[PDB]
């Protein structure tokens, strides 16, 4: 009664059909099964959906029903997998979380509060940027775009205020995700063979244990730190981040939530939107730079009115229609996760007369739903002119739109994404211009695909400024 796919294999099922970059073939397989397919994937059951109608059904009709989470092995390190609000059934614990995560340190009062913080952290860059360009060295976007996302989170979650741009803090926590990246973006087939479970036979979750610890270790120093800071001065002046919010939180002791909870919390915060603005920055530092034709667009847009000033102050997002389009261009063509965050059905569901069994892993593919050519025209085409005049957005309700999720686990992060997905890319393109460091390259790097965490290029993203 299940959703249609392909001939289950013993033991392994559909596990060898999918070939390299998963992410195209359950695109590819869904134009002869349908919207929503079944895969084997070893022992997983597992539900393709690749549809805007078929998303509305998951995420919004029986979205209370599929609002689980499928947890993977590397996740019960430091048993992330209990106390994390990413991967925890929704409930108690979950929902403080969540009204603590949106209602304070996401709404627009701490938004504008943090918008200094921020600043600093991009004139870090600029002044970076303007010292490649001297010399005339080429630049890293994925680099420069994973180190100034960290002093980004850094400064919003714990007011560091390090002068350089490549500091000693930045880069303890730099190891520290491209570790954790290097673990859980390559397949353990303990979570698709349970009986492997107990051995942990590639060793990832004990290979997660150890940087889990640290990333906690170091987040422990923040608080504790601020605990003294906090009883030395009484009247300390509310520091305009959000660690000073949690702290905030446990000494009126309204909510139910731990120490731990937070601790754990600020992970999720800081990884969760490391390694995604990372890759989806580099994108449009692409797709701008492989079409000129909307650069110039973009660059005329921002001197109409940035004027003389050199930093996108992240309040005049509305004054910027082209530039808002342009990420919302690359969150269709190229979304951070292919698949996004497995979702789990915690009950026997039936979706369109098939039966979706409990337990049963739903990945929604927006890949697909990016270059399906049902929904958009031309998809394989890059044009942030579809987007203007469009009331389309990435908020969850425009289900031809899903790169941030929607339904009850919608992305907590995305009014801190778009303000650093703007500014950071339109501080880099308001400033120089840029050129391909190798314009005679293979094509197989331009829109390179690599499955993990988020799909990035093959190849780093390495451009010159010579302005
Ligand atoms: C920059 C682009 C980003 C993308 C594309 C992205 C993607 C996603 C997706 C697809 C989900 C799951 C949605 C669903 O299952 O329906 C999610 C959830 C989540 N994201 Fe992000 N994210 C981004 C940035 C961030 C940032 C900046 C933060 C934190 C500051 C963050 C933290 C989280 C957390 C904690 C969750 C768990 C939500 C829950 O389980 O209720 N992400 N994200």
């Amino acid at each position: 009664k299940l959703p249609p796919g392909p001939f289950p294999y013993p033991i392994v099922g559909n596990m060898l059909q999918l070939g390299a970059q998963p992410h195209e073939t359950f695109a590819k397989l869904s134009k002869k099964y349908g919207p929503l397919m079944s895969v084997h994937l070893g022992s997983l059951y597992t539900v393709i959906v690749s549809s805007p109608e078929m998303a509305k059904e998951i995420m919004l009709k029986y979205g209370t029903v599929f609002s689980g989470r499928t947890v993977a092995q590397a996740v019960h390190a430091c048993d992330h997998d209990k106390i994390s609000m990413g991967f925890l059934p929704i409930g108690a614990e979950w929902r403080d979380m969540r009204k603590i995560c949106k209602e304070q340190m996401f709404s627009h009062q701490s938004m504008e509060d943090s918008q200094g913080l921020r600043k600093q952290k991009l004139q870090q860059l600029l002044d970076h940027a303007h010292r490649c360009s001297e010399q005339g060295r080429a630049i890293d976007i994925r680099e420069a775009a994973f180190i100034t996302t960290l002093n980004l989170m850094s400064a919003t979650l714990f007011s560091m205020q390090a002068t350089e741009f490549d500091s000693k803090v930045t880069m303890e926590f730099k190891e520290i995700i491209e570790g954790v990246a290097s673990i859980v973006g390559v397949p353990n087939f303990a979570d698709y063979f349970p009986i492997l479970r107990p051995f942990d036979p590639q060793g990832v979750k004990r290979r997660a244990d150890v940087y889990f610890g640290r990333l906690l270790a170091l987040i422990e120093g923040y608080l504790n730190d601020r605990i003294q800071s906090r009883k030395a001065n009484p009247d300390a002046p509310k520091k305009d981040d959000f660690l000073e919010t949690l702290v905030d939180i446990l000494n009126s002791n309204d909510n139910k939530l731990k120490t731990d909870h937070l601790l754990h919390l600020m992970l999720d915060l800081f990884v969760g939107g490391s390694e995604t603005s990372t890759t989806e920055i580099e994108w449009i530092m692409e797709e701008l730079v492989a079409h000129p034709d909307k650069m110039a667009k973009v660059k005329a847009e921002l001197k109409s009115v940035m004027g003389d000033e050199k930093v996108v102050d992240e309040s005049l997002m509305p004054r910027l229609p082209y530039l808002q389009a342009v990420v919302k261009e690359s969150m269709r063509l190229h979304p951070p996760g292919p698949l996004l965050l497995p979702r789990k059905a915690e009950s026997d569901q039936v979706v369109n007369g098939y039966l979706i069994p409990k337990g049963t892993q739903v990945l929604i593919n927006a890949w697909a739903m990016g270059r399906d050519s049902t929904i958009w025209n031309n998809p394989d085409a890059f044009q942030p002119e579809r987007f203007l005049d469009n009331k389309i957005d990435f908020k969850g309700q425009d289900y031809e739109l899903i790169p941030f999720g929607s339904g009850r686990r919608v992305c907590p992060g995305m009014p801190l994404a778009n303000r650093m997905l703007h500014t950071v890319t339109a501080t880099l393109v308001h400033n120089f211009d840029w050129k391909l460091e190798r314009p005679d390259a293979p094509l197989a790097e331009h829109q390179g695909v690599l499955f993990g965490f988020a799909v990035r290029r093959a190849v780093p993203l390495r451009i010159v400024p010579y302005k």
